[PDB]
């Protein structure tokens, strides 16, 4: 289990190939746009060795201690153990951080464990998970193609290479070129190329899986407008911490190594990959922890700013936070399901139930824009009336702590919540949160018509069946 | 464990004092409005003697064998039990049949295990729940007064005795006069007379809780217009014997003994009656169990009317039906964590979790609307294009069989299933089940007020401040 | 202009070809099931021989007097005309009359001011209309294939004639076979066959426009399970009255004379005919009038429940009354632009503008259902406890007129007017409006893409263009 | 009217007292936070000596010009003439400056107008519109309270002065201590202090109506945390510009001259002074043109980006679209029967019919959000895929010409696009434009109260009672 000055030093030594408005960033530790998120998933390496939290976030194995993330569980314990790993993790960060490593730690295990999956490159996935648990290393991914028309195939765009695609295979391994849209949370040691969108038959060349230190030659890491607001904890509770930033990756021609290829040239089998290994069960077993994390944020923030401006005697914002009460029960739910209905699939791997996460990750992303606009519609102007903490330090403080004073809540403490509130949905920090909410596990249109597809509507539609005998009967 | 026979002959014998437009019911048991719903019941009672179903719908004990729905659950695998019996008992009626007798012995099961609550009326709770258990009774509950002025009290309506009020106390017992505005289900041997909305302090001539045979001299429900659209089960599947009848309950100075009084003038006992006892977290969760199989029937017929028409080809149909599996999963997670987070209350009675019902039972009347817009939106003119099992019988029977025959699907068929979707949405007994969903537990407004104000939300604001600690050091 | 004793004696001489439950109905004026619906009608003819409406419903021609919905608007005066004579027979009925004929009337007017467009059938066009109007007769009309296999198109069906085709032509006409899925009120004298879906290319067999007499042999009118709940004014206001009957449409090689045909194998005639001729335009006029009739009725309805029991005190049902004040305000703005913004279309008729009345019927069917919902929620419990006259005249009726009063209102005017608010949502009558809105203007899905394909969206696109224009300076 | 020099040169010469960090700021025409919306006001100001546009935005009267905005209408083609303005200056930001001075130009024009409405202070009133009328002075306006207890009044707060109250009258003006909410664009020569929340009883202390130079001694205008993303029109094609600034006022002992005292301890003359005067019907008028200006603005970018991408073959993208033109309508059929229905007013002054504008302005906030939403459904990871001009101008350049081309759309064109798309929704800027379109014009609650109390409802529940006549007739 790594540290969190294990992991600094990591970045500063091999730092990811990253782009910042038109320049290479040399050290993203340090890096005014980068340093706060580098310093928070420091954090979070460094809670693995609490004493307090070092039996929730690591197991020993062996002489060694490797981070929760990375256990393959055998029994609903040891999914129960991995779940509380999520959320403690998550807890740290209020659930802003959506794409923190034991998310894609959670797919690399369930690889490992179907390996067998892969076929030829089995014994390729078993030593990269290997190898990311012993060294505890940070991971990136990108799964989707440029957005550049969508009305064609992968191999229908402008250019046969826009998106990744195999240029040719060597002695040493394949040459590959184009990019991946979107990559969150660049600051890491290694970046997954996995599957993503369901590859239209007649993709071979694009039908790929890898994974690449993030420091790779001919690999570029372009980072779009950050949206970090400032250091100040006061003024930018989150951005200042929690801006993992996205990134656009490109690939000239960058070599990967036989040892580094999981799946070469086969479409069916990037298509059905997490499905089968199971990373889809627990990477979405990490998510449906991370929002029941976000979800109690958010009713701490809406209940502390009603009780906060004597808002709560209204009928109607009890109400709304009650509604973010039920959204909250309903996820805690779905984690509970998806633990007690777990079964081994065709690997002998344990994963929690599908159809609970299946649920839990179609229906937060309805949620989450209104528990968002419950907050708005409490907050109301409090949310804009944001003087910074200068202000209260400057000569004006005096009538600041007179005019912004809440219900038996000092200014400073009010103007401080409502700092935080605002940060978490009305920044560009905090607006982003939301389209990563409705998008980050894919378009809602395609994930919904995968659930109707993949669900056994059967004994349904034969229940309705037996009771329709009745009806016809008539006629006999 | 009662049969349909002996249910049957029971209300023949004694019915319960209905009335329909101006007229006594002599006989429930064939009178063209209500034999559809007694033959119902009947084949529930019926279903308890089934081999194949004896050991999930009853319980054996000391020689006796009585309704699940009676058993103290005294472990996890005993709420379960519970659970399967509700289960088994909604599917028979697609979750259509909402007051079966078993959430009512939910009730009455937890206030008597939890009778010590009733103080000197303890012993007349633990007795009456032993004679429903026996004699395995069917009830019916009236809990809300007249909607007459709700701008005002139960003690300032145009008269004092328009809510059920104590006229006086007797050697024998009390004295009552007033109504109650809603019973459904009145096609049982018994009425239970509970609390139901927070009373106002001050109403203790109205804070009463006892129980009556439905027979009582003085006792009458007025039926509303019925929703039975015929007895042919191609025309009315569900309206011909799922209509449970809803009715006005008046209390003529009725007389009620000593010995079926549980609460009397006691603003407090009565406002807390059904959380303090159990009973909420009991039908809560025979509902949850309802509602799941009401939304498995709807996801059956949604599948087979976009199969049948060839609609089930169009993106949007998939989504509207992968929305109903999203729900589905929803009130199953709710339903699961209910059970395996359930703990002892204050009278040792283990009760299924208050947090994953509460958040069941309010999301809910939230989802239904929306089930039953998506049939609409898939069937569109198919809902109302219902000719008769008699048209099929008639001279243009063989022009039908050929206009509206679906993909795959022969016109027969057809019909009987877009009849059942009518009948499950557009019928007055379809539409009726949407302001049931709505309204049957209690008014949305102030069932989310309750849930405000119930609901522990310090840990969250703790956190929230916790975090913010951060943010006030600046001032240090 | 008709009397209404003219239109109830053409039904009774000449009846349309209605079937009801397996059985032909020889007398619409007197069946159980007609009646009403007869009688309304012929009150709408009526009252165009009223004093006091004579000059809004009927205009004077040539020593004529003909139906308002008849007159080809010259000015922006007459567009306001035919409005007004629109809303005051939508009044009559409160706007629950979704297929009088003025409807059919706008789209024939229209047709018949640009008759050109139909080439060598325009003087048969133009006569009909004449014959329409002079004689004052009502139609009815089916637009839409039957709902079989919605995955392909009229000519891939299970059988080449299920959609309406042309079987033959002869020197009297043509002979056409198969089947309408949808025709509302037949209680009319003439039928119209008018285009409706976009049809595919390769449809010339199915691309017709006719109209017939409802007698004309072969031609049947299958209708589904009646709605009318008795003939109580009291105990069912409006479907004992408003119950216009939804059917199928058959043609058993039905002859067509060459004079009543107007379009014969064009697919592109048929397919711009109510957009080039300014039928839809007209026709949605009356839509627009009439959804406003219907909203100023529920407008009513809620506030009087919402006054009744006294719910008006509280905040959330004042806001839910505004909410319909809104919508009600958004139609009547529609309306008001649509008349002040009308403009000549290529053959100089003077049609309403398109943009707002696409906007009325693309956002009404939206509006409806919450406009329902909201009754629902307002008047909960109290729509369903619905006692009868019977019961008022019976020997409770003392009891009921103590525990069904309202806030200062009697409990006879309380229950007439929740029985209406009932008859208005949740009767088999009122469920039906509710899909009627949704539907009958044409499928929202395809609605809203037709609107996104023939709205001019290049004004909006070229001032964004030019406000990038600063954002590409960047590059100079 | 003034030139944007004119403009420019009065707020360097005597700025208005404003704060941003603890400081003062001395120039905002300069400084980096206001320079970019002081440009803008100054290129509005400009636009009025634009040849191509005197006519439209000012008019001549006795020798001299003066902005539109000022103009007294005295016939409905004067309201359009307003109209035009209103929406020729909302075009030129794309609708996203919500304070600009015509809103308030509106608000002192009908209080002018209707000045007997305010008695002794009636010549104050005409002379104060006057003089902004000649000088063509901007305004910004701050009408609510401190947001600190809401549970309480404004004499029920932790201070009697947190709210602006009077602390002593002398003989020269009255002299006020407090603070005020919000004032949205402070870069103006006066600011106005007129009521907004109705009142309760009893706060005459309070009801105070007056306008001040905004660089009054003791007048302070306490800046939120700024919202401008950079100066590049390429990275920020909207916050570099159109970032208004929002501000707490405070009151430090501010004298008020008796000359600009317009309402003084008068509550009821303070709650129906936008009523009364016009002034609330007119300043809908500019609301309701520039929010159609702002929903162009959302469509053009919705079908750019649409079409950019290639997401404009799918169905449902057409019927995201489709749903902002039919809102778009809706804003334009409002607009058109404020003006087509307007009447004179109590005080002789013509104004937009209220019925229209109520609707406007409580339809427009409910449509917002959804509009924002669209846009975010449609351009997913676009959105946030924002590589800045300088990456375009960098090493990478030729990889971003290639993987961020769109449909046949060059990249640089694309990245222009979607960054303005993020500025409108996403950006800090942009989010907080959700926030104002929720809650400029008041807090729904109590706007959806205010309309239910103020409109005649009375026409509807007459028809219903009326229809009614023939339910109670049954009884005869
Ligand atoms: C903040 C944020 C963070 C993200 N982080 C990551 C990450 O860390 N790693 C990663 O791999 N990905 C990440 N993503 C990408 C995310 O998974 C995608 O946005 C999502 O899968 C949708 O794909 P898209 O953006 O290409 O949508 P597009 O399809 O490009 O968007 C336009 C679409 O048009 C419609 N459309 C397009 N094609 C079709 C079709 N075939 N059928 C029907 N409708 C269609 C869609 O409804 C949508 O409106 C992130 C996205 C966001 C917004
Ligand atoms: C089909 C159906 C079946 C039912 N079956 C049963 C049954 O079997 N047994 C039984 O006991 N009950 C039953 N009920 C009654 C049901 O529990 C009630 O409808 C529900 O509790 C709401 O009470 P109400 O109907 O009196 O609402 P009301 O309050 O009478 O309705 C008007 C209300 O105005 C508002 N309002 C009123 N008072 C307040 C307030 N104090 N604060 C805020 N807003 C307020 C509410 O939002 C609502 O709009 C049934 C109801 C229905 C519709």
């Amino acid at each position: 289990a790594r540290t969190g000055a294990e992991y600094i030093e990591a970045l500063k030594t091999r730092p990811p190939n990253l782009w910042y408005k038109g320049e290479k960033v040399e050290d993203p530790t340090t890096h005014p746009v980068f340093r706060g998120i580098v310093r928070t998933m420091a954090a979070l390496y460094d809670l693995q060795h609490d004493p307090r939290y070092r039996e929730v976030l690591t197991y020993e194995e062996e002489g060694k201690r490797h981070g929760m993330s990375f256990l393959i569980p055998k029994t609903k314990e040891d999914l129960k153990r991995r779940g509380q790993a999520y959320k403690l993790w998550a807890d740290q960060n209020l659930g802003m951080m959506g794409r923190s490593p034991d998310y894609l730690n959670a797919v690399v295990m369930a690889y490992a464990a179907s390996a067998d999956y892969f076929g030829e490159f089995a014994e390729n996935v078993r030593n990269y998970y290997r190898y990311l648990r012993d060294q505890d290393l940070a991971t990136t991914h990108a799964l989707t193609n440029p957005q550049v028309n969508r009305a064609r195939p992968p191999s229908g765009q402008p250019d046969p290479y826009i998106p990744v695609g195999v240029v040719k295979q060597t002695e040493k391994g394949i040459v590959v070129r184009g990019a991946r849209m979107t990559a969150t949370f660049p600051l890491a040691d290694e970046v997954l190329i996995f599957p993503s969108i369901l590859l239209q038959a007649g993709s071979e060349k694009y039908a790929l899986a890898f994974a690449l230190p993030t420091s790779t030659p001919g690999l570029h890491f372009v980072c779009r407008e950050a949206l970090v607001g400032g250091d100040s904890p006061f003024d930018h509770p989150l951005s200042s911490r929690v801006e993992e930033m996205d990134c656009l990756v490109i690939f000239d021609d960058v070599l990967v190594p036989w040892e580094r290829v999981f799946i070469l040239g086969n479409v069916e089998l990037c298509n059905n990959a997490y499905g089968a290994t199971g990373a889809l069960n627990h990477m979405a077993h990490q998510v449906v922890a991370l929002k029941t994390a976000k979800t109690e944020a958010f009713l701490g923030v809406a209940a502390l700013m009603a009780e906060g401006i004597g808002a709560d005697v209204y009928g109607h914002v009890q109400e709304k936070i009650a509604e973010i009460i039920v959204y909250l029960e309903a996820m805690r739910a779905f984690w509970t399901r998806a633990e007690e209905e777990a079964k081994e699939n065709a690997y002998g791997l344990l994963v929690p139930d599908r159809g609970a996460l299946d649920g839990a990750r179609n229906l937060y992303p309805r949620l989450y824009p209104r528990i968002r606009e419950i907050l708005e519609q409490i907050g109301a102007s409090g949310l804009i009336t944001l003087p910074s903490e200068k202000d209260f330090k400057g000569p004006l403080g005096p009538f600041l702590e007179k005019f912004l004073q809440g219900a038996a809540l000092e200014a400073k403490e009010r103007v401080a919540l409502f700092r935080l509130a605002w940060d978490m949905t009305l920044s560009g920090f905090g607006a982003r949160q939301e389209l990563y909410e409705r998008f980050f596990f894919g378009d809602p249109v395609r994930m919904y018509q995968t659930l109707y597809n993949v669900y056994n509507k059967e004994p349904y539609k034969e229940r309705i069946h037996a009771f329709l005998k009745e009806s016809l009967k008539v006629f006999e």
